């Protein structure tokens, strides 16, 4: 009977590029629970809505002070006194609360924090951990460790250099257990930073917004034999997989049709879809890359078709920016086979209700899915209780580098732990 | 009298660089309560030992599985059933169970962590939120949010790039509030990279160890003018002081006893301590410089003592590796006026009573003490509350991104929170 939600709060948090966040706290008889929202620097334009001051005198119009007004003010008092259990019941009052398809009255930002936080004190109430409680909610059979996909050499919006592609991941796939596969991330990762100083110089070696280092590279290639190398001088040859993201809609010009791998640099390099498939292909073919995500616009529903058939059985393709972990966006890509993987980023939807469901018909369809932080994150840890309750075995959440990334990791040696070595490691496709 | 340590457990963690740390959970009756163990890369000879492996298979040397043995099966089995509120017996014990000077047979990483988790279960068995409990530990008169030090152009052994020196920090000593210092520093932080990258161009604002810009500069004054030109920019102009970190001794021959310059370059830049002083009374005229740490050699307490004269009033001395947080030395420190204030790492002495001796005899000989991170940070916040609970009104806990950083200073604004508009902020000699 006092098994409710007594309290609601919502605070301005700094996020690991130091931009403002929303954080939310329930509180029950159980505790405080806490969850932060993270944020996105190449984000899709299908993306429920983050809602910003637009104040030029606090953080140059980045405040969250309206996010967490409607925290405090809207969402809170209707959520004291109901109880925490219900997830579906809370996100489905929330969503008529806001009362617009993307979120845009109350903010998916005020909106995240709350179903996350609501879930942390239900698990609580449940007397489960996290993981426990949202496999139970995604009617998840099997729990597993996911294969983390490490970026480690950063590009696009997220590095200081003229590399045009966003991500180039290592990723353990023949370790058999986390705690295996983190160290060898590490260590190869420990490994690439002699091997880029010494080619780039001392320079080289600082690191982008997820941890991974950012070398004055322009060309989109010659990251993946630094990789290789890296791979095996740490001792870890054959037991890699490379995933990459290209984010190619950072480098789209919708009026030119084409993609300009210089657009960081004052020459623009205008180039055709059919020359990135091209380069694609003979990716999938040199180097054991097993996942490439976004390799197309957002809206290059044909493009996204063509190259996950051409590389169907080697090279999953993963929607991100296409499908933006939203039910609509993917039952197209499903109509017409754009892509066989979901980056889930729970607030590209906002709810955590929606971010399982959109799991569950991805999974039921027959993708996998990749469980993924934003670019700018916090120290809050959810997405590695979530990537084990869904049960994926595929989390990408940042070089083994900044605490923001390390945190989650952390989290994920921590569940491993609770669960035995009788516990489930990787993604079988891929071991 | 079911009000005991129920449970020790370590696991092996990753820091912000990716190298193994320490991490200890208490089990109460009231809950878990979890400590992770920083790991410093310039580390004064006269730190307690932090305990690693040396296997060239694991981490190539780096794990922490001694250290995590030594919690689990010496330090654990120890404190199981022992009253958490005896801070200074449990932490005496813990050093007769080591049973030498530096902490060697154990570790000061197994021991320091335990200590740490001791006092979060204790401060809940209080019902007290931990910078409180610590307060009472320390007869603490009056808590204060401190003003932050952010290291935001990164050089030394933080940073790929020539500059030798390791911090150049920027500090919102006008704010009134934390909040406001908080975002006062990371808009600075934003117009700063704006800076470097039109001076220096795009590849120069990837970031160092702890959040910072490492710009491809050389030349230790060249930071200067760039911290005057951001601060202004952002609207601040009046409002900041600067505040130095050398790392002398990472620079320091002791054979030829110069200090390089250019460490990190194929040519030696050698310098006399006496032009270093040159240096460092010019930087106190030109610039709001209020803090200079480490200027020289962790031994040259004569070079201390002088700088600390010449620039009494204006510029406060910051023992780092001259002190190493311990009683000893800084009775030497004391001694021979060498410096006038403390920075405090917990980890630099390995138990949280003898870190709060520390403070207590540094405030007592009317020093100011700087609460410290290293360089190689968790996601741990305990700092945060430490800095509140000590009254000190200075933490440096590094620039306002990486999530081992902010989520130091987000814990900084629960506190702040908690406290009202009532509690008190900043370094009164600087405001
Ligand atoms: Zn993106
Ligand atoms: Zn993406
Ligand atoms: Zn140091
Ligand atoms: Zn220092």
């Amino acid at each position: 009977s006092h098994m409710t939600i007594q309290k609601v709060h919502g605070r301005e948090v700094l996020d690991s590029r130091g931009n403002p966040t929303v954080e939310v706290e329930v509180t029950t008889e159980k505790g405080v629970f806490r969850s932060a929202v993270p944020s996105g620097a190449s984000t899709g334009v299908y993306e429920a809505c983050e809602l910003r001051d637009g104040d030029k005198k606090r953080y140059v119009g980045k405040g969250c002070l309206q996010a967490v007004k409607n925290v405090n003010e809207v969402i809170g008092p209707a959520l004291i006194g109901r109880d925490e259990l219900k997830q579906e019941e809370l996100d489905t009052l929330m969503l008529r609360l806001d009362g617009t398809p993307n979120k845009g009255k109350l903010g998916a930002n005020a909106i995240l924090g709350c179903s996350m936080a609501i879930s942390k004190a239900a698990a609580a109430a449940k007397g489960v951990p996290l993981y426990r409680y949202l496999a139970s909610l995604a009617g998840t059979k099997e729990l597993r460790l996911p294969v983390p996909c490490f970026n480690v050499i950063n590009g696009g919006k997220h590095a200081g250099n003229a590399l045009p592609f966003q991500e180039f991941m290592i990723a353990p796939v023949k370790a058999t257990s986390f705690s295996e596969a983190l160290r060898m991330g590490s260590e190869v990762y420990h490994s690439l930073r002699g091997i880029i100083k010494k080619k780039y110089g001392q320079d080289a070696v600082n690191v982008g917004d997820e941890g991974g280092f950012a070398p004055p590279i322009k060309d989109i290639n010659e990251p993946l034999p630094i990789l290789m190398e890296a791979i095996e001088e740490a001792g870890h040859r054959g037991k890699f997989a490379i995933c990459m993201d290209c984010a190619a809609s950072e480098t789209y010009d919708e009026k030119k049709q084409q993609y300009n791998l210089t657009f960081k640099s004052p020459e623009p390099t205008w180039v055709t879809a059919e020359q990135l498939r091209e380069t694609y292909c003979k990716w999938a073919h040199d180097y054991p890359i097993v996942s490439i995500e976004d390799p197309y616009d957002q809206d290059d529903f044909a493009g996204f078709a063509g190259i996950t058939e051409a590389l169907k059985g080697k090279t999953q393709i993963v929607g991100d920016d296409l499908t933006v972990t939203n039910t609509e966006r993917i039952k197209m890509a499903i109509e017409k086979k754009a892509c066989n993987s979901l980056l889930l980023k729970i607030n590209q939807i906002g709810t955590i209700s929606e971010a399982i469901a959109s799991s569950k018909l991805c999974m039921e369809n027959g993708w996998s899915v990749m469980v993924s932080h934003r670019s700018g994150e916090t120290e809050d840890t959810y997405i590695a209780d979530l990537v084990v309750a869904l049960g994926s075995g595929q989390i990408k959440t940042g070089a083994p580098c900044r605490g923001e990334r390390t945190a989650k990791l952390n989290q994920l040696l921590r569940i491993e732990e609770e669960l035995g070595a009788h516990a489930k490691f990787g993604f079988p496709g891929w071991s």
